[PDB]
C-alpha cells in the first residue's frame, strides 16, 4: 500500500524513514493462479521488497543457471521467526508516540508487514537492560515467596507482546531465556562473572533454580501468556569464563546435562507447565556437537530436551557443526535462538552488508536442518543501546526518540524475505543447481503445498536465472547484483 521513504547515512545503502503518521507495509497477500509466480525483490540500490509477476513457462530457451525444485526430497519442518523483546527493545518501542508504536509492531509482526511468530523473552535482566535485577534478589528466599515481576515486565515488556499478539494473523511462540539466577544461589555471589550454581546438581540450591523456572511460567500464565520453550541457559559456557561482564550463569556440558536431569527437567514435567519444550545450549555451534553428545547420551536428561537451541556468533564451518550434530541426533531439533550484528561503529544505518549478513547465515542455517531463526534485540537507539556493561550492537529497527521517527534497516527487510513466506510448518524441499554459481538458495514448501524460494546474490554481478517446478513450469528471472528475492507460486 505504501512505499519505503528512504534516507541515507553515508553507508552501502538506504533505510526506511518511518514515523507516527507514515510506514511502508504491504497489502494483505494474494493468491495467484497457476502459471503465476510471485516475486518479492529487495537491492542496495534501494527496492525494498517490490511485489512483481510473472509467467511460469512450459520450455525455456537458455544458456544460463538452472535451478530446478525437488519437492520429493523433504527434510525439516519450520517453527518460524522473530526477535526479541529485551528491556532496551521495550524501552525504544515505548519512547514513541503510541501511533508510532503500532506502525513498528505492525511491521514485525502483521501480515502488513513481514509476519514475525516468535519472541524471546529474558527472564529478568540481561546486558540489554538499564540496571541489573533478577525476580528474587532477596535472599535466602528458598521456596521463592518474594518471587515478583518488576516494572520491565509488567510495565514494558509484557504490555508490548500482548500488542503484538493481537496484530500478528499467524499464531506467535514465546521463547524464554534466562541469564543470570538470583546472587545468593551463585558460587561467586555476583550477577556475572565467573561463577556456577552453588553445590550439586539435586540440592537445595538447583531445586530452588529449578521452581524459579515455574514462578517465571506462573508470573505470565496470571498476565494471560503461555510460553512454547524455555532454555536451560543463555549462553551457558560464559558463566565458565573469568571476568565476564554481563549477567551469567556457568554450566558445564555435564553440569548442564545433570541438572536437567535431576532438577529442570522432573520439576517442569511435575508442573502445571508439561507441555512447556525445553531446548539446551542455546549458545554458539562452536560447543557443537560436544555439547549434544553429553547431554543427550544420558536417557535420564534427554528424555526432557525437546531441542538444541543455537547462537550465530562464533560461526566465522555448519557442516561439522549443525550437520554433525544432526548427523547423530536427528531427532532432536535445531533452532537459532538468537542473532545480531571490531573496528566498525555499533550501529551503520542503511548497510546493505550487514542485511546480506542475516540473509547469507538463514540460508545456511535452514540449509542444515534449523527450524528456525530468532534476532536479538527487536530496536536499539541509533548508539545501539541501551546497554548497562558497554555491548553496542545492530538492529534491524533504530529508534530516534527526539523525532519520533525510527528506521528499518536492511536486515529487516532481508529477515522479512523469510519470516513473512516461510509460515510455521513449512518444509525445505530439494533444490538443484545446475553448475557451480555464486547465489545462496534455498527452496521450501508450504503446509498448503504451494512454492518458496529465496534467492540471494551476493556477487556484484548480475545472474541470468531459471528456476524449474517439474509440476508447472520454467520461471525466468534474473538476480541482480547485491540482491535478495523470494519467489512464490503455486503447483496445482
Ligand atoms: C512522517 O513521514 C512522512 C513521510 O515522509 C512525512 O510526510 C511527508 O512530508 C513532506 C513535508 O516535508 C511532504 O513533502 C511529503 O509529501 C510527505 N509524505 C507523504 C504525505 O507521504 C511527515 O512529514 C513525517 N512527519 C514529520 C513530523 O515530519
Ligand atoms: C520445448 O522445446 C523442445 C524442442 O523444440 C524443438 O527444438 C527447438 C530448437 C525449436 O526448433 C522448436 O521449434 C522445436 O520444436 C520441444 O520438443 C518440446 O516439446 C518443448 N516443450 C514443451 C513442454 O512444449
Ligand atoms: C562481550 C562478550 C564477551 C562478547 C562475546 C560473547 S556474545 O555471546 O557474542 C554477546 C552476544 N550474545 C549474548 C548477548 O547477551 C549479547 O548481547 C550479544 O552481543
Amino acid at each position: 500500500a505504501r512505499p519505503c521513504i528512504p534516507k541515507s547515512f553515508g553507508y552501502s545503502s538506504v533505510v526506511c524513514v518511518c514515523n507516527a503518521t507514515y510506514c511502508d507495509s504491504f497489502d494483505p497477500p494474494t493468491f495467484p493462479a497457476l502459471g503465476t509466480f510471485s516475486r518479492y525483490e529487495s537491492t542496495r540500490s534501494g527496492r525494498r521488497m517490490e511485489l512483481s509477476m510473472g509467467p511460469i513457462q512450459a520450455n525455456h530457451t537458455g544458456t544460463g543457471l538452472l535451478l530446478t525444485l525437488q519437492p520429493e526430497q523433504k527434510f525439516q519442518k519450520v517453527k518460524g521467526f522473530g526477535g526479541a523483546m529485551t528491556d532496551a527493545a521495550a524501552l525504544n518501542i515505548l519512547a514513541l508516540s503510541p501511533p508510532a508504536q503500532n506502525l513498528l509492531l505492525k511491521s514485525y509482526f502483521s501480515e502488513e508487514g513481514i509476519g514475525y511468530n516468535i519472541i524471546r523473552v529474558p527472564m529478568a535482566s540481561c546486558d540489554f537492560s538499564i540496571r541489573t535485577y533478577t525476580y528474587a534478589d532477596t535472599p535466602d528466599d528458598f521456596q521463592l515467596h518474594n518471587f515478583s515481576l518488576p516494572e520491565e515486565d509488567t510495565k514494558l515488556k509484557i504490555p508490548l507482546i500482548h500488542r503484538a499478539l493481537q496484530l500478528a494473523q499467524r499464531p506467535v511462540s514465546l521463547l524464554a531465556s534466562p541469564w543470570t539466577s538470583p546472587t545468593w544461589l551463585k558460587t561467586n555471589g555476583a550477577v556475572n562473572g565467573k561463577g556456577s550454581l552453588k553445590g550439586q546438581p539435586g540440592d537445595i540450591y538447583h531445586q530452588t533454580w529449578a521452581r524459579y523456572f515455574v514462578k517465571f511460567l506462573d508470573a505470565y500464565a496470571e498476565h494471560k501468556l503461555q510460553f512454547w520453550a524455555v532454555t536451560a541457559e543463555n549462553e551457558p559456557s560464559a558463566g565458565l569464563l573469568s571476568g565476564y561482564p554481563f549477567q551469567c550463569l556457568g554450566f558445564t556440558p555435564e553440569h548442564q546435562r545433570d541438572f536437567i536431569a535431576r532438577d529442570l527437567g522432573p520439576t517442569l514435567a511435575n508442573s502445571t507447565h508439561h507441555n512447556v519444550r525445553l531446548l539446551m545450549l542455546d549458545d554458539q555451534r562452536l560447543l557443537l556437537p560436544h555439547w549434544a553428545k553429553v547431554v543427550l547420551t544420558d536417557p535420564e536428561a534427554a528424555k526432557y530436551v525437546h531441542g538444541i537451541a543455537v547462537h550465530w556468533y562464533l560461526d566465522f564451518p555448519a557442516k561439522a557443526t549443525l550437520g554433525e550434530t544432526h548427523r547423530l541426533f536427528p531427532n532432536t531439533m535445531l533452532f537459532a535462538s538468537e542473532a545480531c550484528v571490531f573496528w566498525e561503529q555499533s550501529v551503520r544505518l542503511g548497510s546493505w552488508d550487514r542485511g546480506m549478513q542475516y540473509s547469507h547465515s538463514i540460508i545456511t542455517n535452514l540449509l542444515y536442518h534449523v527450524v528456525g531463526w530468532t534476532d536479538w534485540n527487536l530496536a536499539l537507539n541509533p548508539e545501539g543501546g541501551p546497554n548497562w556493561v558497554r555491548n553496542f550492537v545492530d538492529s534491524p529497527i533504530i529508534v530516534d526518540i527526539t523525532k519520533d521517527t525510527f528506521y528499518k534497516q536492511p536486515m529487516f527487510y532481508h529477515l522479512g524475505h523469510f519470516s513473512k513466506f516461510i509460515p510455521e510448518g513449512s518444509q525445505r524441499v530439494g533444490l538443484v543447481a545446475s553448475q557451480k554459481n555464486d547465489l545462496d538458495a534455498v527452496a521450501l514448501m508450504h503446509p498448503d503445498g504451494s512454492a518458496v524460494v529465496v534467492v540471494l546474490n551476493r556477487s556484484s554481478k548480475d545472474v541470468p536465472l531459471t528456476i524449474k517446478d517439474p509440476a508447472v513450469g520454467f520461471l525466468e528471472t534474473i538476480s541482480p547484483g547485491y540482491s535478495i528475492h523470494t519467489y512464490l507460486w503455486h503447483r496445482q
